[PDB]
């Protein structure tokens, strides 16, 4: 799968909230351009004139993320974050020079995403109480991966000292994400786990943090919620349900070739750290199929 690569895979089937700590520093920014910003200025004037409703949104930016040594105690994850925005993005990431901009860095840095805007996103694998994961269809008439098959999530907005507060709006952006386009309620949502981060190679390497949230409400109760909003109560254009027996082999399915890379690296984060079993139970033949 060349459109997907795994920065990172939580440990003890993923990570909550009080186990994380972010560093949030202008040393995790972006590098200024080499010819300089004013090619950004440029392209951003051009696609105003076209679109003058369009308006720019501060983001997070991912420089990296180390995980403390394996069955420590204390705090099992630091996630050094900057600052970036839409703006920045449309002009470095979405632009079609962007692999140039990764040469470059190599060159300049020794670092590929040095010149990238790089805006961290945020997945959920949300499962039912009846056992299924929630996927959502893109319009087809979208910039980004039009007509593909998504999970819930989106790119969230700014507003250990500053870093308690950013790991909280991290982890209540992928409920608030929940809440706005399946249409649930947030009592129905567990607290969610860090399962890892995923790198989407088709837009020069931009991450998103994929997490796990358990609804209490069947495949059947969500479908009512998100449809009872009506068509202006959600950007995608319909829902549907997989058993989580049958995500295990999503891979080998023609599903696969329908997803964006984000929906892949959450599929494939739920499958190494909630999936596959280390015990003996659950491991047994009957209960983990050979094949
Ligand atoms: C793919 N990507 C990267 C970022 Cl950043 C965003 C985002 O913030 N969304 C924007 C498109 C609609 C208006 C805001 N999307």
């Amino acid at each position: 799968d060349p459109e997907v690569t795994l920065l990172l895979q939580c440990p003890g089937g993923g990570l909550p909230q009080e186990q994380i700590q972010a560093e949030l520093s202008p040393a995790h920014d972006r590098r200024p351009l080499p010819g300089g910003d004013e090619a950004i200025t440029a392209i951003w004037e051009t696609r105003l004139k076209a679109q003058p409703w369009l308006f720019d949104a501060p983001k997070f930016r991912l420089h990296s993320a180390t995980l403390a040594p394996i069955g420590s105690r204390g705090p099992q994850l630091l996630l050094r974050l900057g600052l970036t925005s839409y703006r920045d993005f449309l002009g470095t990431n979405w632009s079609s020079s962007a692999a140039w901009l990764r040469q470059q860095g190599a060159t300049d840095w020794g670092d590929t995403q040095a010149y990238l805007a790089d805006p961290l996103g945020v997945g959920a694998a949300l499962a039912t109480a009846d056992d299924f994961l929630v996927f959502l269809r893109r319009s087809r008439q979208v910039a980004e991966a039009p007509g593909l098959v998504d999970v819930p999530g989106g790119h969230p907005e700014p507003q250990d000292l500053a870093g308690q507060l950013v790991v909280h709006e991290l982890f209540s952006s992928v409920l608030q994400e929940i809440c706005d386009e399946v249409n649930l309620p947030l009592l129905t949502l567990s607290q969610p786990l860090l399962l890892g981060i995923a790198r989407n190679e088709t837009s020069a390497g931009r991450a998103s943090a994929e997490f796990y949230v358990q609804c209490s409400l069947t495949s059947e109760q969500v479908r009512k919620h998100y449809l009872s909003g009506g068509p202006e109560a959600h950007e995608s254009t319909g829902i549907f349900f997989v058993e989580t027996q049958n995500v295990r082999r999503l891979p080998e399915t023609e599903m696969w070739a329908e997803l964006c890379p984000s929906a892949k690296g959450a599929i494939i984060l739920y499958n190494r750290v909630q999936g596959s079993p280390t015990g003996a139970a659950l491991g047994s033949p009957a209960l983990l199929p050979p094949l």
